[PDB]
């Protein structure tokens, strides 16, 4: 409706923001929000000196025009200033003198753009380079009114942002989240949850030893016969989504208001959306009640990020201890309970072993599960205390030796589904197999999962099998490529829906990175201390069962 | 500069065509083309009588209008026709008199459509109904230049379709391929490969005991600041696909010209494309050589069709014989060789077994492969001839019991990959496992394939596990729903590229159906003659190695 100057003159802002090096007062119990990324500068330069990929983005966003689109904009513009009217078409960039003087010399003036400097102290006079000056903010709307520009971009710094934001002159913010912590003296202003709303989250990337992503904030309110062919080919599609009334999508205003959902966490989130909306109502094993669907695939680029969900808090100590426990060959539930890892406690009780008909199994003797099948597949299992040295097939050695000696084998599979020993296990494995693939000094891993609890379980599963990939890759002197997660029976407990709905409306943060201690070169030689998650920025912990 | 009458007045053709009961004298092996589908009428009615879904398509297309797109169409019609001006908007349908009389009284005149009838024999006075009688094709274009209408549909019959193409007054043909054979007396005119081309192929469907799909012929030749965010987001891609120049897109002229590739065969065809364009070049030692990628999922709706590739010829006797062999628990190659099925011949050789270090293994004794594992997993393998009675886990009987008695179990897997036995097998299994899923008395099957020969092996693999799905579904008194194919290591052999390029440019035919003998109530009691593929319409056989 009507039109503010921001809409009319197509004036956007572009920035790139750090986390700040505060003296945290014995509180690794840290809360994170949109204001977490503000850091703009330090001693008159960027706090990270150079981020090569952001520098690529910033250029491509400021140096892009479509001539085609210009016609419409020249109308709506000229008709409003009430004055109705070869080089090339170009974008404007607006910068504070301080920012101008903090840009290196080689970049000045910014190629194929219309460089403008807001300054009161200096004037066209003082600048030995091809520019325009101005000494107030109203003076820019004027320079815009006259010139041949496709879009105008506010490229900082803080002072210039704060005032342009105050008088709501900016239509969108193209905002780079640099997901590391540096020293900062200057800061981006507290963006107003009311006035501006994220509408788009890019992919996550690694550049110069840090992950980063690109989001878009939007200002608040208040062939054609080939398109018909689409409608005809969609003629048999059911009228509305099956559990529409049942889940009520109008609740996910934010999830649905996003245009571009290119953050990899959306791979998980969209499966949760898909199941809630089109999932089959099933009720048994307990009468507990699930929405279920069959056969999904998620791919994470471990070279660019560690995919630890950011739409809730996750803890990995337990997940890692469990991984190290499989690797040692162990089936002894006590080892994990002494480290207060209680993943397997429920499946070791006398009651649970008795329902599972294992009347002759010691409590917490989980039987021939992951660890035993990894290092001794085929061996007759006895009890958790037996050393099975040299008995059965050590698949874990075998697949590590296949990667090193025969990277191009298509038989690098690690299988926990021993059909002979299923009934002897406390619980047959949810995680059926990993298969590996080596290209050009790079390791990908497929994990097939028969049964996927999506609100409690798969989030941990992603992390486990991502960590395991790294461990394998390092041990075989390879770079990790993709973790590919194949979901079989994929289900949401009805108990989880209220919490997953809260979750779906949270905008993921840039993912963290995993640092393995590089000295560890045998799969058996990892210690809990060898693992570090770095720069994990996350929303509040969610109880998935909202019970009390 | 000419503007076409068919573009200006938006004149379209819609039809439904079956195969003709033509005298196929010594043609049991017969050649198939787009004219295989040409049957329109028999004795003044449709050769198939009712097809519910053809009817639902026809109604949707011939009624559907869009008001926004009228303002432009009126402007264009007025311009061409000299004019300028400016209740509920409709399409015109144009039938011949025989067609009109062929249509049941309960459908006439056609709802929410302007009905035009061509006739000399009959004048306006011989009708009671709300229709326009015209007596020549020129009187239509007169009437179209007077009326408000969205689009004009020629709905037959044969004489009407004929003259409208004689005069190139048809912009596109919406053609329903009814994949069944019927007595016909009236035929659609042979479409001229030069004047018209297929730009779109829909999903395949089952209705009234036939498969059918929808194809579109086209006449041949002679906030958008939110479309800007899309370009910003794709700022970091390559200038090419890895081996783009290596293969050349301009070779897939037909494949790339199609707009909507909604036929399920494209799931297979599109993976071939993705591997050819983005595949990694690898060597299986000694320089055998492949393009590989990792982790793809295809899904086929067995309730709607049987997915036997139609873009080359496939025989299924061998494949069914192999599967019966598996089910009996056999490991004996000779049983197949005596049935003239050579699938396992190469793998059963003295040279081949000796190369797998199986020096104590009789010729054509393939050892503990699928058959042995499905019925005896865990038993120590002796030889081909040992009846391994009540030994190992019979996981086939176990999964058939889970399905009929615990249908919501997430533990209904059938595993071939017995790690103990791998080195004793002629070949580790390519097909790792099947998982099943029951909902609302319908059965779906995932199978995970570690190594996938896209040109030669996969087409047969899709058939094998699609038939197995039907077999299990029947024996457990369920409907077949989905066969879901999870590709691990997906590779095209360099030998296969020339042939696949040919296959990629062939347009699929509607898939055939599969009928099982309904009497068989145990998985053990199936025989070759209990299996019949109805209506396999396919392109010429292709040899993938064009070698000599
Ligand atoms: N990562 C990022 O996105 C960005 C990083 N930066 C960081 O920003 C820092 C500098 O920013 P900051 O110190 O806030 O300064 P600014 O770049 O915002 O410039 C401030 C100066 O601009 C002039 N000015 C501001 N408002 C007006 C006005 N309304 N009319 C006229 N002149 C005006 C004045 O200069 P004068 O007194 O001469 O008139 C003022 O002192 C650098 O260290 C750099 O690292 C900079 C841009 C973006
Ligand atoms: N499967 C499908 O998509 C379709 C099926 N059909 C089937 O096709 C059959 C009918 O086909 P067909 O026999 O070719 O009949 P048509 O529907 O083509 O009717 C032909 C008759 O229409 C009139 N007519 C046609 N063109 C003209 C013209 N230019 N000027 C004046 N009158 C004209 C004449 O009727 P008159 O004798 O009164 O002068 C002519 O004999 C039926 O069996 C029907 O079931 C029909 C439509 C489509
Ligand atoms: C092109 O070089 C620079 C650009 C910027 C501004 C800037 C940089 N990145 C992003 N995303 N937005 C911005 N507004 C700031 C700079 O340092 C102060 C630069 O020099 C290193
Ligand atoms: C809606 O009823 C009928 C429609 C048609 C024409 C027709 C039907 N289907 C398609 N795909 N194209 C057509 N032109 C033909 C008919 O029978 C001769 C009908 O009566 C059942
Ligand atoms: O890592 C794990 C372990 C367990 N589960 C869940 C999936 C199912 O909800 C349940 C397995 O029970 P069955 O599928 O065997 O019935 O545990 C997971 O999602 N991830
Ligand atoms: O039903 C079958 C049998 C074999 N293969 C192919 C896949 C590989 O090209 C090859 C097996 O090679 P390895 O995976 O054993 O390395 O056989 C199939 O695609 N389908």
């Amino acid at each position: 409706m009507m039109e503010q100057v921001c809409d009319v003159f197509d004036i956007y802002a572009i920035c790139a923001c750090c986390k700040v090096e505060s003296k945290n007062e014995g509180k690794k119990n840290e809360v994170f929000n949109n204001y977490t990324f503000r850091g703009l500068g330090n001693k008159g330069v960027l706090p990270w000196k150079c981020n090569s990929l952001d520098m690529k983005y910033f250029r491509a966003v400021t140096t892009y025009v479509n001539e085609s689109k210009y016609e419409k904009l020249k109308y709506k513009r000229c008709k409003y200033l009430n004055k109705e009217t070869s080089k090339k078409l170009q974008n404007v960039v607006v910068m504070g003198r301080t920012n101008w003087e903090s840009i290196p010399k080689k970049f000045k003036p910014l190629s194929n753009r219309i460089n403008v400097i807001l300054s009161r102290t200096l004037k066209k006079e003082d600048f030995d380079e091809d520019v325009y000056i101005i000494n107030k903010v109203e003076d820019l709307i004027v320079l815009l009114g006259k010139l041949n520009y496709y879009k105008c971009f506010i490229i900082g710094g803080s002072v210039v942002y704060q005032e342009f934001l105050e008088k709501k002159l900016i239509k969108k913010i193209y905002f780079t989240r640099i997901n590391s912590t540096y020293e900062c003296d200057v800061f981006f202003p507290e963006i107003n949850e009311n006035e501006y709303q994220i509408i788009s989250v890019s992919d996550v990337y690694t550049s110069n030893n840090t992950t980063l992503d690109f989001i878009i904030y939007k200002k608040t309110n208040n062939d054609d016969e080939e398109e018909d062919d689409f409608v005809y080919f969609n003629f048999n599609k059911e009228k509305e989504e099956k559990n529409k009334n049942s889940i009520h999508p109008n609740d996910f205003q934010i999830y649905n208001s996003l245009k571009y959902k290119y953050h990899p966490e959306y791979q998980y989130l969209n499966i949760i959306y898909d199941i809630m909306m089109n999932g089959n109502k099933q009720s048994d094993r307990t009468g507990v009640g699930v929405l279920s669907k069959f056969g999904y695939i998620m791919k994470f680029d471990l070279s660019q990020y560690f995919p630890l969900l950011t739409t809730k808090k996750l803890f990995l100590r337990g997940i890692i201890e469990e991984l190290l426990w499989f690797i040692r060959g162990e089936t002894n539930g006590n080892t994990l309970l002494n480290k207060n890892v209680r993943i397997w406690e429920a499946n070791g009780t006398r009651e649970f072993l008795d329902n599972r008909k294992l009347f002759h199994r010691e409590v917490n003797d989980l039987g021939p599960i992951y660890g035993f099948q990894w290092r001794h597949f085929g061996a007759e299992y006895t009890n958790m205390y037996d050393n099975y040295e040299n008995k059965g097939v050590d698949q874990l050695k075998n697949i590590i030796n296949l990667i090193k000696n025969d990277p191009t084998s298509r038989r690098i599979l690690l299988c926990a589904w021993n059909v002979k020993d299923l009934d002897q296990m406390a619980l047959p494995p949810c995680h059926i197999l990993c298969q590996f693939y080596v290209f050009d000094g790079k390791l990908s891993c497929i994990m097939y999962q028969r049964s996927c609890d999506l609100g409690l379980g798969v989030p941990f599963n992603i992390a486990s099998y991502s960590i395991f990939t790294h461990m394998i890759a390092q041990v075989c002197n390879l770079q990790p490529a993709q973790f590919i997660h194949v979901l079989g029976n994929a289900h949401v407990y009805n108990n989880h829906i209220d919490s997953l709905k809260i979750q779906l409306n949270r905008i993921p943060y840039p993912f963290p990175t995993l640092k393995l201690n590089p000295d560890i070169k045998n799969i058996e030689d990892f210690t809990i201390s060898d693992f570090t998650i770095q720069n994990y920025v996350h929303h509040e912990k969610i109880s998935m069962d909202m019970a009390a």
